[PDB]
DNA sequence: TAGAACAAAATGTTCT
DNA sequence: AAGAACATTTTGTTCT
DNA sequence: TAGAACAAAATGTTCT
DNA sequence: AAGAACATTTTGTTCT
């Protein structure tokens, strides 16, 4: 394919296991080596796409987790084999 | 009182005809000036206080304009 | 300019502090973590080229050097600032 | 007498018509058979020995070809 | 592919 | 009340 | 930009 | 002597 499969923008690659593009790679970066206390101000389903991913990070967050991003992905699949 | 009446932070006075926090005060006047076109990710009713006030400027700007903030709520002291 | 500075091919980037081309990037990085205890069969100023640089290893290595690579050209280049 | 007329390694035998080690044999079919063009980086003399050899397959050729290498040596027994 | 560094966008505070 | 300036936070791009 | 991992090119050894 | 197969070393490319 060639959509992020967190906001479906264009992918740039496959990181952290997960094909994104550059915006979802660094944002899930952040998240996870910080804090990560975000609030949705609506209902947790907000719809994250490429002019609506900045309005909430949390559910942007929820969506990189639920596509299967994890910081480890190149030495995790190192083991796998 | 002393409660912004877009996000319940707590107000610095009447902005553009409306009791206001400095914070939404000057989102309001960026967002009509910029005239930027602002899209809610949710249903149009996202819940707007002093943090969530971030996620949404489309619910915020509306809440604004329904509050009655206007930029020339000054000028009209028309007689 | 876009040509690599060891071997003159074009340039991929600026690596190890110079602009050089991806084999050459390699190669400094393989020689420098390294032995290179490399042997010239001419007179130490072999022509290194798009097609002769495989030829020398010595040669290459020290116009690696010559160009100015250097490991930490990212470290520091941000002492430096 | 065991020793390469290419690179004087420790020769093997007689390989296409010349005393030559297994590494400058196999190479000079190689280069006869691929029939690739090969291009010295220094002077069209560089110093062929066991790791020298390795460098400069113009060089290393040239003198295969130079000491009378030839994939028909023995086919050459021609009368 | 991962990540540093730079850049820009978006928001908030101070001060007049 | 209103706004400019600065500051901070949040997000995105380049890596000559 | 730095670097891992994969791939290819180039060389050398064994075995028949 | 000659060569195929395998092995290693050296070099270069992709990173969906
Ligand atoms: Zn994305
Ligand atoms: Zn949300
Ligand atoms: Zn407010
Ligand atoms: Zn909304
Ligand atoms: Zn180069
Ligand atoms: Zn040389
Ligand atoms: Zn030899
Ligand atoms: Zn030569």
């Amino acid at each position: 394919s060639h959509m992020c499969l967190v906001c479906s923008d264009e992918a740039s690659g496959c990181h952290y296991g997960v094909l994104t593009c550059g915006s979802c790679k660094v944002f899930f970066k952040r998240a996870v080596e910080g804090q990560h206390n975000y609030l949705c101000a609506g209902r947790n389903d907000c719809i994250i796409d490429k002019i609506r991913r900045k309005n909430c990070p949390a559910c942007r967050y929820r969506k990189c987790l639920q596509a299967g991003m994890n910081l480890e992905a190149r030495k995790t699949k190192k083991k796998i084999k």
